[PDB]
C-alpha cells in the first residue's frame, strides 16, 4: 500500500459537529428560556456562527487566547440583542461543554469505514479542537478505539492550516510525509494545510465546493470512497 498513516480532522469529517452542536445550542437555548431575549433559535443561532468564524480565525492567528475566544463568542449573540449579562453567558457555556461531548452523531458511514480501514492502516486524528472535548466527543461516539493518537494543535501551540502542526503530527507519529495522507473537510484548514507541507489529502466535500485554488490529490463525497481509494 503506498500509504502507512491516515490523519483524519475530527469535527465534520469523522464527528457530526455541525449537527451535534446545532443540537446542543438548541437545547440550552431552550433550558435558559432564551425565547425572551430572541425572536427564535435561528435568531441567536445565525448571529452565535457568525462571530465564532470570525474568532477562530484570530485565534488561528494568535489574536485572541482560548479563553478569550471562548468568553467572547458565548456573549456576542446576547450582547447583539441587548442583553449584557455576562454571567449568563458563562453559564450557558458551561452547560453548552457539559453537554457537547456527550454527542454521539457520525459522519455518514464512519464506524463502518474506520473498521475497515483500522486493521490495515495506522489511523490517527489531527485536529484544532479543546484536549478536554476532543477524546471524550471520540469515546461517546464509539469511535475513539480505532486511533492510535490524537494530535492536537494544543500538543504545540500552532493550528492548522500553519505547517508547523503537520511536520509535528509526522514526526509525533513516526510518520513519513510520502506514505501519510490527510482526510479532511476544511478546505482551508485540512486541505490547504497539509497541501502547503506536500502531504497528499483527500477532500470530504461536505460545503459543495466547486471552486479550486488547486486541485486535491483526492476529491470525495462520501467517507465510504476512502474504502474504495484505499482498498
Ligand atoms: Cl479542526
Ligand atoms: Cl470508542
Ligand atoms: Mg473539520
Amino acid at each position: 500500500l503506498k500509504y502507512k498513516n491516515l490523519f483524519f480532522d475530527l469535527d465534520d469529517t469523522i464527528w457530526a459537529f455541525s449537527r451535534n452542536a446545532r443540537d446542543t445550542f438548541e437545547e440550552v437555548y431552550q433550558k435558559y428560556s432564551f425565547d425572551r431575549y430572541f425572536d427564535s433559535f435561528d435568531h441567536y443561532y445565525t448571529l452565535y456562527q457568525r462571530r465564532n468564524t470570525e474568532l477562530w480565525l484570530e485565534y488561528g492567528e494568535g489574536k485572541v487566547t482560548k479563553e478569550e475566544l471562548n468568553r467572547q463568542r458565548f456573549f456576542y449573540p446576547l450582547q447583539a440583542v441587548g442583553v449584557e449579562d455576562e454571567a449568563l453567558a458563562e453559564r450557558f457555556s458551561e452547560d453548552f461543554f457539559a453537554i457537547i461531548p456527550t454527542k454521539s452523531g457520525l459522519m455518514p458511514h464512519a464506524k463502518e469505514v474506520l473498521e475497515y480501514l483500522a486493521p490495515q492502516y495506522n489511523l490517527y486524528i489531527l485536529s484544532n479542537g479543546f484536549r478536554e472535548l476532543q477524546s471524550r466527543k471520540m469515546r461517546s461516539a464509539g469511535v475513539d478505539r480505532y486511533f492510535k493518537k490524537i494530535i492536537l494543535s494544543e500538543d504545540l501551540g500552532v493550528l492548522k492550516p500553519r505547517p508547523e502542526i503537520f511536520h509535528f503530527a509526522l514526526s509525533a507519529t513516526q510518520s513519513e510525509l510520502r506514505e501519510s495522507l490527510m482526510i479532511g473537510d476544511s478546505w482551508e484548514a485540512d486541505i490547504t494545510g497539509a497541501h502547503g507541507v506536500g502531504m497528499h489529502q483527500a477532500f470530504y466535500n461536505v460545503t459543495e465546493r466547486t471552486v479550486f485554488p488547486f486541485q486535491p490529490t483526492y476529491h470525495i463525497h462520501s467517507l465510504k470512497e476512502l474504502m474504495n481509494l484505499l482498498e
